[PDB]
């Protein structure tokens, strides 16, 4: 398998006014990210891009179309999972079908599942599709549990929990470990995190690469102050709403990011949009 | 519309052991429910009937069946929520046509939805089904928000808070309120709850209409008694396992109640289905 | 024993501007409970009177004035109970001296117990005072919720009566009316009164009681009659007043409404705000005028 | 001003048997603190030195042997805060005469505060006593979560002079550094001390310190100098001990491990487990085998 380690955006979806895919926007946000974002990867179906608010065949839409349009070019990791471990595996074959390079799965949600059927979940994704896998995230004990089975490769660590951290980089050390916050790329860099999975790396991968790897160089102070510039960026994203504001910038570099999912909020408001204006002429400009 | 007040069973369903929904096994837990229990009607499609981890196509089947096998002896309330909000005015106009009594939807869930978000899902289901909506629960402010649509009838109520019971109660009185916690059942009706929406009685409903009907009579005693057995049984359901003990008591009475869906454990073990008997025999015998 | 069921004002205190007890107005807000709020008897050191920013002296001066003001009208608990057990077997042992019917005991909190150390602070409490003892419960404060198995071993202590269930899980309240019936229970929760009354609680302890325990007697009694319509009437209307009295500050908010009967309730204690704003006296003025007129 | 930066312990205390002081354990543990664990300077009368069972005397008596044992070798900071403030203020003056060089103070607690009742608290602490103030943030016990904007209104003093940031919360601590460079930060998690040194920290007040401070200076030092690798080693070892030291029991555990190098660590203070199980000495026997030795 191909190197999953360093900066993968998760990739956000464009839509229509009516909800439905984008795909000329899409392959436009996906332009952006490989080619000027410069990252690493990309992290297709996860939460960034709308996901669980969309059917089956909207997800296998996505997944070929991301594949289509980055090729070989980027690693590639499909996130798959869902409450239907049915609709897991297939959504897993299918992105293995494609050409993926490595499984994601959210750990089932709605209900309340214990970590035995956690498990049985992941394990029954990989044994049907043969793919390697990326769990979310449980402590010390039920990891050691799923890396018991040789194909999960490691996690998606998007709880700012770093004592937790510290000790599954100590337990496991084959095993990789992606930060899941962006806000907190600094601090998971000085604990030796192989990569990170976010969504502001769509328009923020230049100082993201560069907080990654001035830190693994020992530059702290440096590091820090790209931080502090990053995370007044992120701080007004989140105020503004997250995946519109995200979108609306990538609208300001000519990409053709679209609307939001329906329940979400799907068209930004005048506010928003002239919040998302600033935003660019004082950290993207 | 038809009368929807009192008591309704949250249906379960009956699966194959791979997985499929077992027909036959269905239809035995509805017959069980409508000519044992005397419920005034089901609930179909909810967090009981293990929903969520279901294919459109099979959650589809289960409106289907329960109709067909129902018509129209009892009342029928189809969930049709979703965190797809197209998937939710699909099942919606499908249960519609199958002649529903009328919808519910579960607040979408997965992502963090604002309160406008969640009054345009609803607002959605309604006006692209033509049905009339019950909400679960948000505060006093926000169900007057809610109910300014007229199609809202009310709310199934599932969070241990009798002072918003009280407070709702009071503010919407031409609104309905079904209690969606059984062992609650009690304190429910003394605050004048329309009925109760509840898994255990697709086992325990003989018990739950004397609660309801001697509480509302204010013999208070005596509904107290029949509410300390019934939660003797519920806290052996809940230590054993919710969803398979209901569905291995149903089998003591012969009533196909098959296995649960994965990610959900499948198969009931040893000690869960000795657990299922003791408890059939102190308290269902 | 002293009968300790029904109607008991959680007691407010009344403060000088510099923080000080007003003793004056404690006595008026000790007789207006007992000759116009018709209660059972009172909570005293409870929450809701300021207990936890006061000092040990102060402490004992609230005992021992509202004692000398009651005398032996009506039933009187001590709530002694703190993270320093040396104090609250002093308070208790002073309590106790003074001729208080029961004692009871918040929780220990700030650090996590473990449940033998929680048992162990009732255990020595009793057994340094010789005196009963209830049960606090206020998770919301303290964060500690303690199960069914868990009162269980508590009530192995023969001394140990029952629970203030300053909680609204009414899966939890059942629970204990069926595991231990011959233990008592006071709800805790004055906006919840009917529901909890229809499971049996055998008393009530509130703070809103010093203003509205005509309406909180008539809602146990009605209840426990089965008269639900009655009950849920007069639930209702408490629950308006309760709602704009928890809007406009629940502490301030209660002391300008015996003011205005003609208690002298005084000032709140600091670190909590101690003057009402005029906004908030305006506020109060209205919600008397509506509810207590 | 003394510098307050670095490496400082949170003073544990010895107890006697019975609850009281043990004096000389009390002076033990300062000396193992200053001459063999090497710290800056010691934290006194916070969490770890179990200060909220204490009456407010015990409190002063251990503020007293702190500062006479000391003297002036190392920084002292004194933890006055409380939920009754008129004993704040009490403890913060008398930390003032013994020569403390500065004062620390937790939120306010139990009851929910406002945060104007919050900032009055600070402020009247600060006033009456003329003292510098370094607020105490541990929200695992506290409940209370303070945000950029409520810091920002704090240190409008200019004698409020940083937090103790007992949290996890890796991006409010870069937003604090960002929006008030000049102000000071003291991680307070020893476990996370590496990434809490990655975002600019100026020290670290620290319960294991009192046994592990040789390893805890080595990690904010590496870290500080970007030797990561090297820092993240150490870190490791430590983070084995802490695992070790919680999952034995923290306080009774520390307290085993200081008696085992002969300094009297003593009892805990009842309504804590006040002695350690066989088990509990066992373990902490092979924890300084493995760790300390």
């Amino acid at each position: 398998m191909r190197d999953l380690k360093g900066i993968f955006s998760a990739l956000l979806v464009s839509f229509n006014e009516d909800g439905t895919i984008n795909e000329k926007g899409l392959r436009q946000i996906i332009r952006h990210n490989i080619d000027k974002m410069k990252v690493d990867g990309l992290y297709v179906g996860g939460s960034t891009g709308e996901n669980f608010m969309l059917s089956t065949e909207e997800k296998k839409e996505i997944f070929r179309i991301a594949k289509d349009e980055a090729k070989d070019q980027i690693a590639l990791i499909a996130q798959v999972g869902s409450v239907n471990l049915k609709e897991a595996v297939e959504l897993g074959k299918y992105a293995t079908e494609l050409g993926y390079d490595c499984l994601s799965a959210v750990t089932p949600f709605y209900y309340k599942f214990s970590f035995p059927e956690i498990k049985h979940y992941y394990d029954t994704i990989i044994a049907e599709t043969g793919s390697n896998m990326i769990v979310y995230s449980m402590g010390i004990e039920q990891f050691g549990e799923l890396y018991k089975n040789p194909k999960v490769l490691g996690v998606k660590f998007t709880a700012g929990d770093f004592y937790l951290l510290e000790r599954l980089k100590k337990a496991y050390p084959n095993h990789l470990i992606w930060a899941g916050f962006d806000e907190m790329m600094l601090p998971a860099a000085s604990l030796g995190v192989d990569g990170a999975i976010g969504s502001t790396f769509n328009v923020n991968g230049v100082r993201a690469r560069q907080i990654f790897e001035l830190t693994k160089a020992g530059k702290l102070k440096e590091a820090l102050e790209i931080q502090h510039v990053t995370n007044d960026l992120i701080e007004g994203i989140l105020a503004n709403g997250l995946y519109l504001t995200i979108k609306e910038l990538l609208k300001l570099e000519g990409v053709d990011a679209g609307y939001c999912r329906e329940p979400m909020t799907s068209k930004a408001t005048a506010e928003q949009v002239a919040k998302a204006k600033d935003l660019k002429a004082k950290f993207l400009s």
